[PDB]
């Protein structure tokens, strides 16, 4: 008895293998989604693990014969349909920690690049710029601005987010954080101050990032009405979510000054373009491509991590046995 | 009696006028050199605000009959010969406070891109580059590093290495520092591991950063030889002075990959170019136009303690009533 455990949207499962090699035959899909699927995989496939990159609707949860267990190699697990999933019997587990920091150091290098314009003053070398005169450095480094003194809120105060409150007030920010389902006092233990609404989070930060999970009820929580309650030429940074922001009204922040910067390492649709979207002729904008997360030390832990939970499932109970389910 | 007060390598002194008004004739040169200079100012001027852009040996000293000090706007004056000039009876000062934190900042910033690859990333989106599986992730985004249980050395413990030394250890940086001419115990203090040798610190560092002043003793410090003693695989960054760099040594290791990446807002000839020098065609690399220091508080703040020196000069007695004179 040999359960088959299959890799949706990758083609490598060589850090998974020493963890399964004797309780699972482990296969991989490379598929972006269910139709790019075996139906040998979705009819005998036991236990199943996902990236980000694949989407997973109650419908293409039916597709899945004998699939007991699906483990998000990584932290985010929006794109799966956890409820239904649960209620066709399919626990749902992710690995919350193995990237925290890494993610927590590129939304503070994202910030950084916004504040001292690192990135933007690099690339305008990469163009030619002759920077000779002092007038010159003032003028090309124009909105290069003081952080210290500076309020940046944070929505979302979990893991990451409270890596990057502690590591930002050691650059003189005055941090500020907008949490409503965390419990009275956690702002006492780190010395932050807490808002009870966006609004007030919004109105009072010079800089904004975003740390929370992608839900029923925050779709868009960035949109042409709360960008009106953010601070002339403020910050935004999001290395969450892609979906948490209206990328159409930040667009036109973004032209009429409104909001001064955006560094996003998420996007609504990935992966991101320049040339694609209305972000298109966007400025003041930095992107990565989801790689806020990425080390090779991280990449092998959570790959490891999932496996084992994999492992738990195959070899005990579910969902007792399991250390990271969601969807109990 | 207004006595003559020139800014050298400038065209404004807006900020300083209103600290000079009713004690000096105020003056500007926009020169680049001394032979841009007229022979008005050379004759009369009593007093010179320069920044970094010229360079005054004790020839270019000569030629002033009536100077009686120079104030550096910002910290940095290698580009003077502070030693004839107090034989010639000329006071020489600077401006050490203003944009310390800026340049903290900017270095972490430098650091985190070279962990991160943030600027790099977006320098790939720019060009087109498409990252749509985790394993483009990857390859892409190849070289970013976990930050924890790093070592990162600083040359230079001063003003702008305790800044930089403070925020890293928020990263989870283990920190080091070489600096031979500070006292015993410094580092104490501040919780750091303090070494002996500059080839110690090569020797145990995987990023180098550089916070140094530019003296008599430690130009191109960073050489075919001491490059040899650093780590395989290691960082670079400069936000100090580029005269302490061999940029020839520099770009073989960039090229061969004995440097995984180095970052530098500062370079042996400024302005600097990506398509002049020995850095022309090394990878790796991020540069910014000396900017490191820039913040609208921050230049406003340095002329403003600039102008109060030059105006403690006129009205008081030399170097008595100097606050930042360094060539007593
Ligand atoms: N770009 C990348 O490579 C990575 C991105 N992420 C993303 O970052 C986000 C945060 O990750 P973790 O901190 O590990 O998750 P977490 O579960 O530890 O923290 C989430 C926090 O956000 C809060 N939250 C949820 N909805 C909210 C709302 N509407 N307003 C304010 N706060 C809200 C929750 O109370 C919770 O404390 C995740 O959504 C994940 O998708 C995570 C890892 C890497
Ligand atoms: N890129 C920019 O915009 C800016 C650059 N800078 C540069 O950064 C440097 C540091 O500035 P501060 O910290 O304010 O100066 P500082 O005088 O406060 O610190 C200099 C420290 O370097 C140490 N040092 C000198 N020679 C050394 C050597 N050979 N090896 C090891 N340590 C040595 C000294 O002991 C001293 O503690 C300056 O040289 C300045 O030119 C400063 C401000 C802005
Ligand atoms: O966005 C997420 O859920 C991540 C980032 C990630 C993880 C694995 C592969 C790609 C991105 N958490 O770690
Ligand atoms: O390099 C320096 O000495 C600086 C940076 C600076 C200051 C004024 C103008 C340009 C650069 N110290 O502040
Ligand atoms: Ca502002
Ligand atoms: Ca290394």
């Amino acid at each position: 008895h040999m359960p088959l455990v299959a890799l949706l949207d990758g083609r490598d499962c060589t850090v998974e293998m020493p963890i399964l090699k004797d309780v699972a035959t482990v296969a991989f899909c490379d598929a972006q989604s269910t139709q790019e699927i075996h139906e040998k995989v979705l009819n005998e496939a036991v236990g199943a693990l996902m990236y980000h990159t694949i989407t997973l609707t109650r419908e293409d949860l039916e597709k899945f014969k004998a699939l007991r267990i699906i483990v998000r190699i990584g932290s985010g697990f929006d794109n799966i349909d956890i409820k239904s999933a649960g209620d066709l019997g399919i626990a749902v587990c992710n690995v919350p920690a193995a990237s925290v920091e890494e993610t927590a150091d590129s939304t503070l290098c994202h910030i950084l690049n916004l504040y001292r314009r690192a990135t933007w003053l690099h690339q305008a070398l990469r163009e030619g710029t002759r920077v000779q005169s002092v007038e010159q450095i003032r003028e090309v480094a124009s909105g290069a601005a003081r952080i210290r003194g500076e309020t940046l809120g944070i929505i979302g105060l979990g893991r990451v987010g409270q890596a990057v409150a502690l590591r930002a007030k050691a650059f003189g920010f005055n941090v500020l954080f907008y949490d409503p389902y965390l419990s009275d006092g956690v702002e006492r233990a780190l010395g932050l101050q807490r808002v009870s609404t966006l609004q007030d989070l919004l109105f009072h930060s010079d800089c904004v990032t975003l740390h929370c999970g992608l839900n029923e009820h925050n779709h868009h929580l960035i949109n042409d009405f709360t960008v009106k309650q953010m601070r002339q030429g403020a910050f935004l940074v999001n290395t969450a979510r892609g979906g948490l922001v209206d990328e159409k009204a930040l667009a036109q922040a973004l032209k009429e000054g409104r909001i001064r910067g955006a560094a996003l390492d998420v996007h609504e649709s990935e992966p991101f373009s320049f040339s694609q979207g209305p972000l298109k002729d966007a400025p003041n904008l930095i992107c990565t491509p989801h790689a806020a997360w990425y080390s090779e030390q991280a990449s092998i832990e959570m790959r490891e991590e999932a496996a084992r939970e994999i492992r738990r499932a195959i070899t005990g109970r579910i969902p007792d046995s399991l250390k990271n389910c969601v969807n109990k």
